[PDB]
DNA sequence: ACGAATTAAGCAATTCGTAATCATGGTCATAGCT
């Protein structure tokens, strides 16, 4: 295996690097590193820019020293080419061909914390102590568990591994004992000494990595601090390998997020790893929630607040810490993440944190095949943000259109990129820019034939690639090989599985087995002499190369899906109005062009004239199949809904295939490009079940609908989904209790139709009153208590829940409670008029109960009607309105009328 | 109040379990410390001796209050 | 630049003006008003519209200046 | 959301205007009865 590099840092006018030698031992290295920059020269060169242009070379001894060059030229105005960013040129340089990497050697350490105290702990400050600790190390697969039992809050007792072990019926904690054996417990008395021996653990040993839950969120941040304000800043700067750690602060989402950088190791919060790299879009992202989701396991449930949880159930604690470092270990094994950014960082061969940009990575590999052709990059230019028509979404008519049929095409803008050429330099001039709806409408003349166009009207070469383009195809075949390897291995693991159920042989010996190939059926029928033991060995191989297979087919995925998002940035080193405008353009017309022709095909199919049948195709996915092709031919052709969805499969693939191949061929020859890369696939198919007065699908406005998809993307389900998108089901903002009568709703409407709806309506209604009014009420802050009191005057006109605050203040006059306070959460319940309380609402604090005294007294006068008028009925109402239904029976007299 | 509670960057000496502010005024919770300077938010500072803050102010508070006089 | 490379303290004024204007005095500093020249100035400019200083396309019309010593 | 090189007394408070949204009085229009 190949020296391959951990991590690299910058220390004055050299570089510094730590790194896995030829013998598997971890060995740092510091290099004066030489970078040789590039200028426009009028004398020929063999080093020709993106432009063709000669280039003249020019070696430098120090980095300052080039810096201070590339400073001189920018103050005449001269371009000096070359590449900036210099860790990257010492990578290429350090190892031009590809390297190969094992993952078991670089060492990823897998953190939390947990404090304990009574306002929730800041981050930023760090006033409270911290006791918790749980450090995971893969290199010895170790869970350093640090304990701090004497505290400012009261010392409390140790932690027991077996009492942990047992469940929580005999009063244990249920944690695998499988963790335990892999625990190592380390209890201490007083704070100081626990972080000595956490700093001597890092400094012993240093990870490449350092990841876990939410980590640059609050593990650093906090750690960072509590050393600075309690050791001291030298302590602080111990966990870096060369001491160097810096504080930056970034006002976004409400800022305060102090993104803490040390050099030397590699920050990858898995908090937005997980965001960026999953494309799944879970209702919360707290651990415990993504958990659940993803690895089915659930945490054990918990009593009280968690600042008291120390002083209650140490043990319990100590558990809770250790399981959630596990469950995060848990879906980085399923997941595979870690893998990936290995992948990445060394595909594109940069350090690993610049993973997190994608732009970075992006200028990395272009930057290594450019070299690879003697090619010298640019330097980017500086330039102001300039917002652009992003995509036309198509108007939704809030009209349910029962079976709907929903396709887009794969990987758009990378495919506006490949065929037509929008490369810097193949901007060949200016050309004449007619109206939109010239362009869209076709009437325009064709723009030329010598040099491609779009719709921004900047003329592109056709006869001469670009270098962009070339990238992505270059990484398009990768992804496609690698795909094939998928299928091949699938393909292969599968068939094993079928001899070893066939039954295996009796040969314990391994063979050698060409990878990410397709084995042949003498193969088969040879490996079908083997031991059981040697062919689930086989198949463990197998396996782990279709997980290398998985890195790579998603590595080439995100790269191809962050290309468009790097050339938007004006940092990146391709930036140009023009280029973002002309793809942006490319994709509106070819979507407003799809949507014009299905509708002049469907005219001229079923014989109707000038009819619209395009639904509302938001962005690039257009939904078309509204309400006419399976009228055409008839229900009655359909004995089974199955049979209509077969049906569907056929004249979706009799009608698809001709009629957008010639549609984009249209659009290709229009524009006169070298290639049309544009295909349509049918993802998802909805429609109402058959025999049932259910819809099937709606729209209510914008990015908001629900659709009873049946076979998505080629995926045949033996029961509906209702794929749904904008309403409040998957929101948060209404109680769980309430999501699930909303989906239920849904499914209702969609499926069934009008009586089932009325009847759970009514039961539902029946059955809300007797609901824990914990989950059936309002919550919300209150501030300023005070609020010209006055003795229960609103004073500055209490919301609603303010108002409720004076009244159960009034209330609980004499019972000696709690009084509200500044700031707190209440729970509010509005009350039945006419109340001896003498509001209509009465509000406690969020978590505490009306005393039962009062509290029996404000549960009779409840209006559980105002409530489910305000977040129930209305959303109802709004839904079933928005696709020609009515949620209250109307009881009419039309049975007597017939 | 910075020549009272004798507060610096030099003076830090370590925390104490801070109690909230409405049982503070209201002169209820136990003291603090017993021989640190202790600052409501929770927190102690060392005990007879003088930070930079503290003589700076010092100086320029009798200057002022000679020309005062 | 170095040693914040390296990562360790650099005690000391990063400001060499006024660690030479200790230096070089060190003891008090007696001074006088009367040696110190305190220099106003007033500017007038006769323009069709309002003349802009970023461009001072405008002739100066009157110019008025008064020194201390 | 990585631009990357960098910089200079603080916070609490009222009051008004603007933009958004819901409730409603005066008046007009409809109409119905005499």
């Amino acid at each position: 295996m190949k020296e391959f590099y951990i991590s690299i840092e910058t220390v004055g006018n050299n570089i510094v690097e730590r790194y896995i030698d030829e013998n598997g031992k971890e060995r740092t290295r510091e290099v004066e590193y030489l970078p040789t920059m590039f200028r426009h020269c009028k004398e020929e060169s063999k080093y020709k820019d993106i432009y063709g242009k000669n280039c003249a070379p020019q070696k430098f001894p120090s980095m300052k020293d080039a810096r201070d060059w590339m400073k001189r030229m920018e103050d005449i105005g001269l371009e000096a080419l070359g590449m900036n960013d210099f860790k990257l040129a010492y990578i290429s340089d350090t190892y031009g061909s590809e390297i190969v990497y094992d993952r078991k050697f670089v060492r990823v350490a897998n953190c939390d914390i947990e404090v304990t105290g009574d306002k929730f702990p800041d981050p930023m400050k760090a006033e409270y102590e911290i006791d918790a600790i749980t450090h995971y190390d893969s290199i010895d697969d170790r869970f350093y568990v640090f304990d701090l039992l004497n505290s400012m809050y009261g010392s409390v007792s140790k932690w027991d591994a077996k009492l942990a072990a047992k469940l929580d019926c005999e009063g244990g904690d249920e944690v695998p004992q499988e963790i335990l054996d892999r625990v190592i417990y380390m209890p201490f008395d007083n704070e100081r000494d626990m972080l000595m021996e956490y700093i001597n653990l890092w400094e012993q040993k240093r990870p490449a990595i350092f990841t876990g839950w939410n980590i640059e969120g609050f593990a650093v941040p906090y750690i960072m601090n509590r050393v600075k304000m309690i050791l001291g800043e030298r302590s602080m700067k111990r966990f870096s390998p060369i001491g160097r750690v810096k504080s930056k602060l970034i006002q976004n989402m409400y800022g305060s997020k102090e993104i803490y950088s040390i050099d030397g190791v590699s920050i990858l919060d898995y908090l937005d790893l997980y965001k960026k790299f999953a494309f799944t879009n879970l209702p919360s992202f707290s651990l415990e929630s993504v958990a659940q989701h993803e690895t089915k396991k659930g945490k054990l449930p918990y009593d009280g607040p968690i600042n008291k949880l120390r002083e209650t159930n140490h043990q319990r604690y100590i558990s809770y810490n250790i399981i959630d470092v596990e469950s995060v270990q848990a879906i980085d094994k399923i997941r595979g993440f870690i893998d990936l950014v290995l992948s990445m960082s060394y595909y594109a061969k940069m350090p690993f944190s610049g993973v997190m940009s994608p732009i970075k990575t992006w200028d990395a590999i272009i930057f290594n095949s450019l070299k690879g052709e003697h090619k010298v990059i640019p330097q980017q230019g500086s330039h102001v943000k300039q917002s652009f028509p992003g995509a036309f979404v198509f108007e939704p008519k809030p009209i349910a259109r029962r079976y709907i049929m929903s396709f887009d095409l794969t990987s758009l803008y990378p495919s506006i990129i490949r065929q037509v050429n929008i490369s810097p330099e193949t901007i060949r001039g200016q050309f004449k820019v007619h109206p939109i709806h010239e362009y869209i409408a076709g009437t325009a003349p064709k723009p030329s034939d010598e040099y491609s166009c779009s719709p921004n009207g900047w003329m592109y070469d056709k006869h001469q690639e670009g270098i962009i383009p070339k990238e992505i195809a270059k990484v398009f075949f990768q992804r496609k090989d690698w795909k094939k390897k998928m299928f091949a291995e699938e393909m292969n693991a599968e068939a094993i599985k079928k001899i070893i159920m066939k039954g295996a042989g009796s040969c314990s010996t391994k063979p050698e087995v060409e990878r990410y190939v397709k084995f042949s059926d003498d193969f088969l029928n040879e490996l079908s002499n083997y031991t059981e033991s040697v062919l689930n060995s086989l198949i463990e191989e197998c396996e782990k190369a279709a997980t290398l297979a998985n890195t790579n087919q998603l590595n080439r995925k995100i790269l191809i899906n962050s290309l468009y998002g790097a050339l938007g940035n004006i940092h990146f080193r391709y930036y140009d109005l023009r280029n973002a405008t002309a793809i942006t353009i490319f994709g509106q017309v070819g979507i407003q062009w799809i949507a014009r022709k299905i509708n002049e095909y469907l005219n001229k199919v079923c014989g109707t004239n000038d009819e619209d049948f395009i639904a509302a195709g938001d962005t690039d996915s257009v939904y078309v199949c509204v309400d006419k092709v399976i009228e055409k031919v008839g229900l009655d052709r359909f004995k089974e809904q199955n049979d209509l969805v077969e049906f569907m499969n056929q004249f979706g693939k009799k009608k698809m295939e001709p009629m957008i191949d010639v549609a984009y061929r249209e659009l290709c020859d229009y524009m006169n490009n070298r290639e049309h890369l544009m295909h349509m696939d049918r993802e998802a198919i909805s429609c109402p079940p058959l025999g049932s007065k259910g819809v099937g699908g709606f729209w209510k406005a914008k990015k908001r609908y629900a659709l009873n998809v049946y076979d998505m993307e080629d995926k045949r389900f033996a029961e509906p989904h209702l794929k749904i998108m904008g309403m409040e089901t998957q929101q948060s903002s209404t109680p769980k209790a309430v999501q699930e009568a909303l989906e239920e709703s849904i499914r209702r409407i969609l499926q069934e139709g009008e009586e089932s709806v009325q009847e759970y309506y009514k039961n539902f209604e029946k059955e809300y009153r007797q609901l824990d009014y914990k989950v059936i009420a309002e919550v919300k802050t209150a501030n300023d208590i005070a609020k010209y009191d006055d003795k229960g005057w609103p004073g500055f006109k209490c919301p609603f829940h303010i108002r409720g605050v004076l009244t159960y203040r009034r209330a609980v006059s004499g019972l000696g409670v709690a009084p509200i306070l500044d700031g707190n959460k209440v729970m509010v319940l509005p009350l039945r008029e006419g109340n001896p309380f003498g509001d209509k609402c009465i509000a406690w604090p969020s978590g505490t109960e009306l005393p039962k005294e009062i509290r029996s007294d404000v549960l009779s006068w409840i209006d559980h009607s105002t409530l489910f008028q305000k977040s129930f009925v209305k959303p109802l109402a709004g839904m079933c309105e928005s696709a020609g239904m009515d949620y209250e029976e109307k009881a009419s007299l039309d049975f007597l009328f017939g």
